[PDB]
This record gives structure tokens, C-alpha cells and sequence, in this order.
């Protein structure tokens, strides 16, 4: 057996085709087993519509998830990740660092 805990990574990006639009992103990288829980916070709150989640593996134990969704940032709200795994004790919340 293996186990391994997720790096988590948020950033934001602006599609090329459309400069206007923004997505808040999750890419959570090289974990196992597979079995997680990954949320995207607004203000430590849940966001319930998440248009994109892409899951992944390489090699038969490691996994990849990126799990993003349009918004529109202010500096009023706070953002953040969300993961809860086998490997980590409590939830671990990651907060948008916004130089990225």
C-alpha cells in the first residue's frame, strides 16, 4: 500500500479567449489513494457550483485533480481551497494567494 498527501495549488486564470473572465483553480497533485473531498471558499463558505473537475492519475498511485470555476474576485471576500484526505488530519484550507 501507499499513501500519499495532495500538494495543493490555487491560483486564478483568465482564459485567453476571453481576457474578462476569470477562474478560481484547485490543482491538487499526486495523491493517494484517491478517495478526497476538495471544495473551493468564499469567505470560508462553500462554493456550490464548480463548472470543472478533471481527475487524473499517472502512474497506477498518483493522482491529479484540477477543480475550478468562473468568478469575479473583489478585495472584499476572502478564497480558498479546501481538501480533506486520509493522510491529513484535519481539513486543510489553502488560501488564494492572488499573485497568481
Amino acid at each position: 500500500m501507499i499513501q500519499r498527501t495532495p500538494k495543493i495549488q490555487v491560483y486564478s486564470r483568465h482564459p485567453a479567449e476571453n481576457g474578462k473572465s476569470n477562474f478560481l483553480n484547485c490543482y491538487v497533485s499526486g495523491f493517494h489513494p484517491s478517495d478526497i473531498e476538495v471544495d473551493l471558499l468564499k469567505n470560508g463558505e462553500r462554493i456550490e457550483k464548480v463548472e470543472h473537475s478533471d481527475l487524473s492519475f499517472s502512474k497506477d498511485w498518483s493522482f491529479y485533480l484540477l477543480y475550478y470555476t468562473e468568478f469575479t474576485p473583489t478585495e472584499k471576500h476572502e478564497y480558498a481551497c479546501r481538501v480533506n484526505h486520509v493522510t491529513l488530519s484535519q481539513p486543510k484550507i489553502v488560501k488564494w494567494d492572488r499573485d497568481m
